[PDB]
């Protein structure tokens, strides 16, 4: 019983983006306000909380693309 | 039984990103108010909070591509 | 029972950024407040807090592509 | 042909106000966005103008009362 | 032709306030934003501008009982 | 023609404030952001102008009581 896996993926790809210019951008937020009112957290795992978080983010990059992968054999 | 793997990933790629100028990003927040009441945290493992975190950010880069990948071979 | 693992993977791969000039990024907060009440904290293990951070960031690099990668074999 | 004249008011009053106790005045507010655009002003006399004000106010006396008068005799 | 006058006012008057205790007054503003965009102003006379004014106010007495009077004889 | 004036007000009067105790008052701005983009200003006369005022006040008098009065005989 020789199992045998020839696990083998091949990949010519791209993923290009061409732009002119970037430009007059604004971002002019206003405050706001926030509130809580909690007692007790009791997190215990991989947990990612934000409480009350007011914040702002102006991302503007030249280019953006994202190009994710996974692979896995969980073989048994 | 000779069992046998040839896990063998071959990648030919490229994420290319040509711009011609990034200019005039403004960014002009206007404050806030946060308030947080809690009594107890009990954060146990792998744990990422932020609690009451007012903030800003103007991240602007020339480029930004990201090519993540991960493999992996769990035999038993 | 001659267990064999080839694990051999190839990686031709690139990720540029051509950009022409990033110019005039102003970026001008205007404060805020914060108020964090909490009594106790018991953090355990790999937490990562950040209680009342008023902060801000500007992160313009002229690059900024991050190729992340990761390879496992856990063998038993 | 004696022209006479005996103006003469009198007063005799009160303006009380008995009050137990002022307590818990919460005023919290959200902040806004104003914006005017204008070109020229050209004000001219006794002129009270507020552009573009953006305010709060929390007048709480523990009185208030208010007894305004006027008189005028305007001969000819 | 003895043109006479008497002009004479009495005021027998009073303007209590009798309070029991001014407490927790709270006042939290949460920022904003304020923008005017003019050209030229041109005041002349008496004005009383607040052009963008963006600000908080607290007035908290005790009292603020106010007794306003005013009189005149323009005799011509 | 004898002409005459027998100007005479009398004022018998009193503005009290009887208070207990001020106490506990928070006021608590968050910032906020002005921006005034003008030219030219020609005042001219008794102007009183503010360009662009941020600020707070907190006025917490233990009286506040005021009494304003005017008298003129304009005579020709």
């Amino acid at each position: 019983g020789s199992v045998q896996i020839v696990y083998k993926p091949v990949d010519l790809s791209k993923v290009t983006s061409k732009c002119g210019s970037l430009g007059n951008i604004h971002h002019k937020p206003g405050g706001g306000q926030v509130e809580v009112k909690s007692e007790k957290l009791d997190f215990k795992d991989r947990v990612q909380s934000k409480i009350g978080s007011l914040d702002n983010i102006t991302h503007v990059p030249g280019g953006g693309n994202k190009k994710i992968e996974t692979h896995k054999l969980t073989f048994r």
